[PDB]
């Protein structure tokens, strides 16, 4: 109801998000497995029957969510600057873009990272993520061959650790002299600097 | 029962772990919140009544678990080589040891990292983790001041990213010319190399 604000007689006033965006919020809160259709119905404010105008159930909503995350990540790999220049130039571009995508698509990427199930959708999403891993590891291998990346760390271990650094951003990053985007740029620049040069002066 | 092995008449044969180690396994599988006393009783193979010889309930078992993880991590900071030499020497030692502890105490550290609750125990564990963070960030600040760590990445962002790299190890690491421990050494060495020098040759 309207709540008194205790200021000159003023009071407060007493679902515009999409079904997908609602579902993603519930999945992050509860975990996918722990989300029921009743949760989703109560959250979206529409009936279980009404949801069939949209999807067959929660797996389809998860699919839509992880597909959006995967499309953005794979998309990076065929962008011009991921595909031209030296292998180390392409790798650095890819790393920067992965940070950008994780910030921009944070809830979707978070769900993708959490997939640990045996539905067909989850197994597909895990397949796709392993393919993406393989792709990036090949870029790092190419940069090592070109002499631009160090040879004393195994390529797949380096790739795993670098992904650990990048993926950690979902845990801590919250969006708020450039008018906008300074905090985002700062994270991208820092990750690039630490990935390629580490902490040492 | 005994299962026929279909080999010359042979067959198979038809809770020695501690309550804490059982509980930790259930908590990792189910999440702490989603674990009930019935789960724990069914897992340990003893009655709910019998568990009172040991603990008041699951919060106390969680406390024991996260206390073990926190004790090992804090322990690092007062080890000799975390406390003598240059700030960058101490930092590097700390980073190496954090990797060692995360591998050795993997389930405990995993639970500590997962704490996202409002029980008194969880809030304590979060306080302690933030204190540990602060400590390590001060080491990095000292190394920057001594001119050994780069100045173009904010100290707390660098620390957050480095912890992201380290903490990621709980997701992927499984234990199996040195007779033992080669895989462990490899991870520690790689993390140290990438943290301090990055990927570039």
């Amino acid at each position: 109801g309207r709540e008194n604000l205790y200021f000159q007689g003023m009071t407060t006033a007493k679902t515009p998000e999409t079904l997908l965006s609602v579902a993603v919020q519930v999945f992050i809160e509860r975990g996918y497995d722990g989300t029921s259709m009743e949760h989703l119905s109560k959250a979206a404010g529409i009936s279980k029957s009404s949801i069939y105008h949209h999807v067959t159930g929660k797996e389809e909503l998860l699919r839509r969510a992880v597909s959006r995350a995967l499309d953005e990540l794979f998309g990076i790999l065929d962008e011009e600057h991921a595909r031209v220049g030296t292998a180390a130039e392409r790798l650095e571009y890819v790393v920067r873009r992965m940070v950008e995508v994780l910030m921009a698509e944070l809830p979707y990427v978070t769900l993708l990272l959490r997939v640990r199930g045996n539905t067909g959708t989850e197994r597909w999403a895990l397949e796709r993520r392993r393919e993406f891993d393989h792709r990036v590891a090949a870029l790092l291998k190419d940069a090592a061959a070109e002499g631009d990346v160090r040879a004393d760390v195994e390529v797949r271990l380096a790739t795993r650790l670098v992904f650990g650094m990048i993926n950690s951003i979902v845990e801590w990053y919250r969006p708020e002299s450039g008018v906008s985007g300074a905090g985002e740029r700062e994270v991208v620049d820092a990750v690039a600097r630490l990935v390629f040069g580490g902490l040492r002066k």
